[PDB]
């Protein structure tokens, strides 16, 4: 299978990010239904077990690529399969070419490897409970029925945590691998914002028929939306400051109090 050889081409431990062609290719493969996904899956995952932080990111990577911009039979495997990675240990502190240092590159690259991986399991949980992407929405959070957003955005909101985690400062983002990455969690995280959001416009349009129970879970569900409206508000301001393009960046406002105010007095007076 060409597989093997394309999924090791996009892995290389050159250090830059993988390049368009392999995953491209990756991409047509994922999608042609004569193809197994497991074989694909596994050939990544071995990858993510190497030592060499560069081939381990860069598989990462990849998979990110494939989960975002394959059709669902990749991420279906992975969320159903649960095949994870198991990074939560990773570690590289052992640094060939014409002899060049990799200096504590590989020590102060570990731990967003650690909370890449760890989005992209949170990112596969997430569709597990749901049988959808959120980062694609069939399934809308805008026009969902009371009941059925309750539950869905306690995962939407998990998954955007996991996101958060990766927490970088733009001195973090220093090579071609990292900010890859950082592109990739920045397009996942404007749709999960948007998709966030339309939730929340749902839950309070809802809010006020709901019942006692309902009514006190959505008014915790919209406190916890607005800490973390200012947590994507800092990840943007980063988003701004490497480079990204502000027209792609959402232009956020803080959310009304008398609003907040508004939602408690209903909240009693049940």
């Amino acid at each position: 299978q060409g597989l093997a050889k394309s999924v090791c081409k996009a892995t290389t431990e050159e250090c830059i990010g993988p390049k368009k062609k392999h995953l491209d290719y990756l991409v047509h493969c994922a999608n042609e239904p004569n193809v197994s996904i497991p074989h694909l899956a596994n050939l990544l995952i071995e990858r993510s077990q190497n030592a060499n932080w560069v081939v381990v990111y860069k598989s990462l990577i990849t998979t990110h690529h494939l989960m975002a911009y394959g059709n669902e039979r990749f991420m279906q495997y992975l969320a159903s399969s649960n095949s994870t990675f198991n990074l939560s240990s990773f570690l590289d502190k052992g640094t060939g070419g014409m002899g060049v240092p990799g200096g504590r590159m590989g020590y102060d690259m570990s731990p967003f490897i650690r909370r890449y991986a760890k989005y992209l399991n949170e990112k596969s949980l997430s569709y597990r409970a749901m049988a959808f992407d959120f980062c694609k929405v069939e399934g809308s959070l805008r026009s969902m029925n009371a009941e059925k957003l309750l539950k869905t955005l306690p995962v939407l909101q998990a998954q955007l945590d996991a996101l958060l985690e990766f927490d970088c400062q733009s001195n973090d983002l220093s090579n071609g691998v990292i900010n890859m990455s950082f592109m990739l969690l920045f397009r996942d995280l404007i749709r999960l914002f948007a998709c966030y959001n339309d939730g929340i416009i749902n839950l309070l349009e809802k809010y006020f028929d709901m019942n006692k129970k309902h009514a006190r879970d959505a008014l915790d569900l919209y406190k916890k939306f607005l800490v973390r409206m200012d947590r994507v508000g800092e990840f943007l301001k980063v988003a701004e400051n490497v480079g990204i393009d502000k027209g792609d960046i959402p232009d956020l406002t803080k959310a009304p109090s008398s609003l907040l105010d508004a939602l408690e007095q209903h909240l009693a007076t049940l």
